[PDB]
């Protein structure tokens, strides 16, 4: 059972994620800037008031490029619920030396944002 | 010699997998005690000769067994395997299941399966 | 900075009844701690929000280790609305000022796993 | 279906193949337990036009768990070309088809680390 290293974007509104080109990459203080490059991935929830099956808002993961559920995926490939994001300057290689978290050993670092990013309409982190 | 699972299945309607976060997923079982609370999902398709002669794929079927049981009777907690999904109650025993067994269905009908109360599906599953 | 938060994420409610723990259950699983650690509190949380209208939401229950928390200055079993109390047996009557709060900028929330055998009542669910 | 290793390989630049002591050549991986610390490596060698022939590519050598990989059904010790195997002190001797192979479509692979201590041939070095 293998997890992304940060926290989720909540989503609110009925678009999906999409950051511009340059922001949206998690902070992570151990990486170096050749590893700021992944994607954020979709993940729907539903729940049972009495109107039998409920559906909760969405969160999106972020996993750094070549790791995770979508890790054989390349950079830009057109997928639902799959958006990527990169910071200038940042290498398409895959970064299996971070690797995904195991919840057993390490807890989710906070998502934060680099200063100036902006979340679209109805993005909100926790 | 040849036994079914204990409850009913979980038909697969979205393009999703069954999972499941920690906690959840293990169906309710009046007769078993927390330490069973334990088991896996296993994924069964049927195949049908569609309406033009070919072969058609049918809505995958998730079947519920314990630990130890079933056709992946051999595979401990959490193993590595196509169309197996593992689940769990705070608070369970990673032993084989043997006193709850499979079932046959010559003298005993399937549970209907139901969830713990507030259990997250993804999309394409129902929870009755 | 200055921002305070539950350890645990939270207990929402789809229901019509307030939350209540039978005696010896309701304290969330958490590693860090000690048995003597295992008594506090759930603070309620109201909250609002298609377009055009002010869509009342479903109240959550937060978890706060007792002498912790918006009422750290309670003591066990006060009565005061939207506050329940849940304690296990073994668990002394102290506040747990070492463990206190959850800064939200520096640590994720723990996912609330409730006690081995502990079933929450109807109209609740954890996210 | 298609599998491949669950971690990088270790590429032989000299010419000295791999032996290890008793007890050391298990890569470092924090999922897997004291039981499952056994298995075998893989040669895998590549060939690619030498620039006029066919050249033979330094061999990489993939690490399969016991009963894993392309070499499923090979006990601990089965001698085959190609074929060199690893325990580690308080393992079983069983196949671990719990711990399977990688699917790349949704697995990144570990990099090969071995543990502080471990000695190698000549020539290996991980890429
Ligand atoms: C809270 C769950 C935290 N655990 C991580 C879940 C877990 C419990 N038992 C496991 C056995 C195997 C596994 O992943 C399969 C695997 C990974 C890497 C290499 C080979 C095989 C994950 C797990």
């Amino acid at each position: 059972n293998t997890a992304s290293w940060f926290t989720a974007l909540t989503q609110h509104g009925k678009e999906d994620l999409k950051f511009p080109r340059g922001q949206g990459v998690p902070i992570n203080t151990n990486s170096s800037p050749d590893d700021q490059i992944g994607y954020y991935r979709r993940a729907t929830r539903r729940i049972r008031g009495d109107g039998k099956m409920k559906d909760l808002s969405p969160r999106w993961y972020f996993y750094y490029l070549g790791t995770g559920p979508e890790a054989g995926l390349p950079y830009g490939a057109n997928k639902d619920g799959i958006i990527w994001v990169a910071t200038e300057g940042a290498l398409n290689t895959p970064k299996d030396h971070i690797g995904t978290r195991n919840p057993a050993n390490n807890a989710a670092i906070v998502l934060q944002l680099p200063q100036g990013t902006t979340l679209p309409k109805g993005f909100y982190a926790e």
